């Protein structure tokens, strides 16, 4: 799962016209145009790759517009690293366009952006093209843009695109899912690859068994949280090295657990008589 971004600069159409030829607003007619300008937005059709591109749908990949973004003539806030930044501190910029999707990316892909004038009227009327363009190309799942310059029969064109792989998601096609975790099913994070990287104390496949403290016996004890030691039953110590005596062991030593060997001058089977 991803994202395709397209972000539109700057559309330059000096005469006011249709690629008909007519004039946007007003007549018919194939002086200038006049003081009604054109009401400028922005169709964006993203389909598959084409040796020879044609001016056609389906959009198989994906579709979005714009409103109405200016005149004639205008220039919006280009994209960039810059850009991004002052976006994270905020409605959205009209001029942005995206389109998600949930199939693996296939990388080239062909891009086609027209530029409609608006009427107020949804009716579909194919006389309101004002500048068709199309981009056949190929790009990979990264946070930078990419410029590309467009010089129509009519209208000249200036944006930038670029693809994002949605969270949790990565690889080149979008498609290779990871999520970081600390619970039964493992402790690990992701890398770029969507590769788990085991958290700091941690080792096996998912991440599952953990390092116990440098110098633990395992022999007599385990772990179950990184850097302790904690004893099986008969022994103890910092590093589970040290025998447990017999229970109420009192005057006596261990060297092997559960044993109780007595002191001189000291009976019982506890150690706890005085003897003198
Ligand atoms: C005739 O259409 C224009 C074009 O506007 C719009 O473009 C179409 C392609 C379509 O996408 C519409 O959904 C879209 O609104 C209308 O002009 C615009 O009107 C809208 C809302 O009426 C304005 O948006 C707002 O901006 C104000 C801040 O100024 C904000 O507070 C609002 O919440 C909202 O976001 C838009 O700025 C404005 N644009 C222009 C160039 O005027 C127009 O209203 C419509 N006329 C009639 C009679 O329907
Ligand atoms: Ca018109
Ligand atoms: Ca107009
Ligand atoms: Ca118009
Ligand atoms: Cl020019």
């Amino acid at each position: 799962m991803g994202y395709f971004e397209l972000q539109l600069s700057a559309l330059r159409n000096v005469n006011g016209e249709l690629l008909s030829g007519a004039c946007c607003d007003g007549d018919g007619r194939t002086g200038g145009c006049g003081h009604d300008e054109c009401d400028t937005y922005v169709r964006v059709c993203l389909k598959e790759y084409q040796a020879k591109v044609t001016p056609t749908g389906p959009c198989s990949y994906g579709h979005g517009a714009t409103p109405v973004l200016g005149g004639n003539s205008f220039y919006l806030p280009p994209a960039g690293a810059a850009g991004d930044r002052a976006r994270a501190r905020a409605d959205q910029d009209p001029g942005l366009v995206v389109i998600p999707f949930q199939f693996a990316w296939p990388r080239s892909f062909t891009l086609i952006v027209e530029a409609w004038d608006w009427d107020n009227d949804t009716t579909p009327n194919e006389e309101l093209l004002i500048e068709r363009v199309s981009h056949a190309g190929m790009i990979n799942p990264e946070d930078r843009w990419k410029s590309l310059h467009f010089s129509g029969h009519v209208a000249h064109l200036e944006l930038q695109i670029r693809v994002r792989c949605d969270e949790n998601y990565y690889s080149a096609t979008c498609n290779k899912f990871c999520r970081p975790r600390n619970d039964f099913f493992g402790h690990y994070t992701c890398d770029q690859y969507g590769n788990k990287a085991c958290m700091d104390g941690w080792m096996g496949k998912e991440c599952k068994e953990a390092v116990c403290k440098q110098g633990c016996n395992l022999l007599h004890g385990g772990c179950t949280v990184p850097g302790e030691c904690r004893c099986s039953y008969g022994w103890q110590g910092r590093f589970c090295d040290e025998c447990v005596p017999y229970p109420g062991c009192v005057h006596g030593s261990c060297v092997e657990p559960w044993q109780c060997n007595c002191e001189t001058n000291w009976g019982g089977l506890l150690c706890d008589k005085d003897l003198n």
